[PDB]
């Protein structure tokens, strides 16, 4: 089975990690949501707290992942642009050419990282500015965008698209489609 | 302020759970998760655990709430659908002529409960027959319906469309509308 690894940090927008971590679970891959700072509950960027299933520390030791996902939220996504281990595994991640994919404020993990340079991504619009400090990257107002091993997406009511475009990367268009009916999307 | 009490068993379909929970929490209604069995942390659908902020019973003691919430998942709802617990609070809810509002299989447990017959309901797609058996309740295909104090709507991807009905029916269209716009519906 696939396999992902979804960062979760405090302040990250909880419907962006909810969405995709169930999404894919749907489609039978094996998700692992680490916590960024320890296995402790996180509070989220609308005070739902969640338990993450392991520490990223020990999650780092069980790749590797056929995709790292990180949320969105402003402050959620601070805090994964802040931390060195977050660095290193998506260095890693992108090293061996795995998918990476981020979405609303996440995608400024990636800048502050050094991540996928030279990619078209898109962003929530009021993180555009600080995606794109730099030119380093060019910009998108597709609800999700994929340029290669770099998937991006603007924001909660991106989300599902988000999360159906990984399930596409990872396990084909057709579980895409089979895990796409049984929600009732417009 | 408004309030909401966001009823949430093992079991519960995350996505129905934390959507609504932080749409209505950016419209500025205070919500209230209340785990049915305890404080403890509940294992939702897709392997999600959240934390509630209350007990449903210290939730009790804290209301009236201008809407209680039922999300869905199959599981959830049966637990929901079991419990006098959920009964006491939406016969009362029902008899102060306050908002009910359920998502997916969460309207089945209006129907364990004697609530709302007579009503214009939907479900999801699977839950049809279990809502519909003894024909209390007329069946509708909108994606989100509303007959007056009875709200419902089908599946996690009806999920923002629940959440910003709720949200017009308490705060008012535009309040839903300047919750809606930064979310990045299409």
């Amino acid at each position: 089975s696939k396999r992902a690894l979804v960062i979760l940090a405090k302040g990250a927008e909880e419907m962006e990690t909810v969405i995709p971590v169930n999404v894919m679970r749907r489609a039978g891959i094996k998700v692992t949501v680490a916590g960024l700072a320890g296995k402790d509950p996180v509070q989220c960027s609308r005070d739902v707290v969640i338990c993450p299933d392991a520490s990223l520390e020990d999650a780092k030791k069980e790749g590797p992942y056929d995709v790292v996902v990180l949320p969105g939220g402003n402050l959620g996504a601070q805090n994964l642009s802040e931390s060195a281990a977050v660095k290193e595994i998506l260095k890693e991640q992108e090293n061996r050419k795995g998918l990476i994919a981020a979405i609303c404020a996440g995608p400024t993990a990636l800048l502050a990282h050094e991540i996928g340079f030279g990619s078209k991504v898109t962003t929530h619009p009021l993180a555009k500015d600080k995606m794109m400090n730099g030119g380093h990257y060019t910009y998108s107002e597709n609800r999700v965008e994929k340029d290669g091993l770099i998937l991006t997406s603007r924001g909660p009511g991106t989300s599902f698209e988000f999360a159906l475009a990984i399930v596409e990367a990872l396990n084909g268009k057709e579980v895409a489609a089979q895990v796409k009916a049984p929600l009732v999307l417009k």
